[PDB]
């Protein structure tokens, strides 16, 4: 039976952005996995497994809860290297290996960096498994925050005022209603813009070191940050877009290999985490925009991310919104 | 609160070949409806109950059922009709006319024409309040089928033994994989096609006149016909596609208008209804295909979708797949 979804592990080979800053972000780190032992976290299809040992790593550990760990042993061991890569089926939390292993690489960055993610996993397994003064792949992660008039929600916004030059019938009074609809809710809205909608520079609200101590109590306290930014030009505000960016190590190339998933680089399977105030808001050039936004755990379940959004607009006086991914949103690696 | 979902609305008008085929064949019947009365059944945001007053409607009664009838109200006084066209909320099968009407106007039509359609609605309200002879807009619908090599459906399946050419990891291993994930289900699949996709000519396979006497037993019964066609070429034949047409009268132009959701058409927001076989069949031109399709109600829920196919591809054994709409599929008139 299909228990996984297999478009889901497409997506992710498909993004060629993902695929190749991972293998060559290990690439890079040669020297430092040549002849050692790696641990996979949440090996998926298995791909970044054999990417490792092709870096010249010894043995690698390739640990997968979901279904799909069936297909990484057959990949695997289509590939020649089921003697130096071991698939291991179950959460890493629970999983035995035979030995402390050199490095981790994991493929845990959920939407919005911290929905579903792997980052706990990947902690755990450190502090078990890796040993003093290992490799982590990627080795850090920032957030950034940006104002956004959204052009694609700005034209379905104002398409009911167009009716009646395509076909002789006003609709203009269904834009209210629209603006309730697509606006007046909650909810982190996963979707994929481009540097046409930023309103202002982004601004990088966190940034967190993987092997830093303090971090799991950090996740739980909330992950944020205040901002401050200046306006472009002219443009309805339509809310703001959060993104992330991870940096692998340079090795002996010095020169950090960062994926990222900002609207102004190539768009990748994770898009960017869009957050609407409950209406659009008129803004002009210089226009001052700031607040702070915090990453969270949702009382019920911590992987279940909220963003809890202050915001302050001109002269407007400061408003709060408190967002959360929705329980029938996309899922990555929690199928 | 949005109960209703604003984006099937937009996408329904945003349909350029469905908003002007409704709106050109309405027009088409000035003669019928000059200075007469309309139901429009399931009326949605009133679009199509203002089309028929411009068409020259003396009073049209606009009834729907869903949330939306409010903003159909509001349209309709937008557009200076509050006079002459009544929105009505609530099923058609209670509500109450003053008259008995001399046409019925509807957009009744349902994914595979009839998932989740108003047609019974349509032929209940029919039957109550259509005056001796009048007229139904559309007044017929055709069913059509073909066999399909759904070159997406290809794409992915084979990427998988793409993925060493551009990654160096050979995954051929995941296509069987992938295809019990893809075609093994008996799910109806709503998707769009081109006539790229298209594997031999297409069959016209039921017809159904709306005024036509049995057509609500003949729905209970299940509405199908036998086929037969031979390939065009050599591909991987990845199942069968069914679509629909309607058509609205000439009227004094004496030219019908027909509203075509084929792959070989203009897209419409309808796209088709496919039905894949458990794994590819390969075939080759004059690869004789023949069977038998038919639409029928499902057991615990009438307007749930049903497809029963039995097919023979050349020499093979004829086999059967029993298809139906999935509960979480997307919907139109009943959100
Ligand atoms: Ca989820
Ligand atoms: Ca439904």
């Amino acid at each position: 039976e299909c228990y996984s979804d297999v478009s889901v592990h497409e997506e992710m080979i498909a993004d060629q952005v993902r695929t190749e800053a991972y293998r060559l972000g290990i690439l890079k780190n040669w020297a430092a996995l040549r002849g050692k032992t790696v641990l996979d976290v949440g090996a998926g299809t298995g791909i970044l497994s054999i990417f490792c040992a092709q870096a010249g790593a010894r043995r690698v550990y390739a640990v997968e809860a979901s279904a799909i760990w069936q297909q990484a042993r057959e990949v695997v061991r289509l590939n020649g290297l089921e003697d130096r890569v071991h698939v291991l089926p179950g959460p890493v939390e629970t999983v035995e290996l035979p030995e402390r292993v050199d490095a981790i690489v994991s493929e845990w960055m959920g939407y919005g960096l911290l929905h579903e993610s792997m980052l706990s996993s990947v902690l755990h397994a450190r502090t078990k498994w890796l040993k003093e003064g290992g490799l982590l792949l990627p080795a850090s992660a920032e957030l950034f925050v940006a104002p956004i008039s959204d052009q694609m929600l700005e034209w379905r916004l104002g398409f009911w005022s167009q009716v009646k030059q395509h076909y002789g019938v006003d609709m203009s009074c269904m834009e209210s209603f629209a603006t309730r609809c697509l606006m007046g809710h909650s909810e982190i809205v996963v979707q994929d813009l481009s540097g046409e909608d930023v309103l202002a520079r982004p601004q990088r609200f966190a940034q967190l070191e993987l092997a830093r101590a303090g971090l799991e109590q950090e996740l739980e306290a909330g992950v944020g940050g205040r901002f401050r930014c200046s306006c472009y030009g002219s443009a309805p505000l339509h809310g703001f877009a959060v993104w992330f960016q991870v940096t692998f190590p340079g090795g002996d190339s010095e020169k950090p290999l960062v994926l990222s998933t900002s609207p102004l680089h190539p768009a990748t399977h994770w898009k960017q985490a869009l957050l609407y105030l409950n209406e659009p808001v008129p803004v002009e050039q210089d226009t001052d925009i700031s607040g702070e936004i915090t990453l969270l755990p949702s009382p019920d379940n911590p992987r279940r991310l909220r963003i809890l959004l202050r915001y302050k607009v001109g002269d407007h006086e400061e408003k709060t919104k408190d967002f959360a991914m929705e329980d029938g949103s996309e899922n990555l690696y929690f199928q």
